[PDB]
């Protein structure tokens, strides 16, 4: 499971 | 924009 910023 | 862990 990882981050994103969109 | 918005941050999101998945
Ligand atoms: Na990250």
């Amino acid at each position: 499971k990882d981050w994103s910023f969109y």
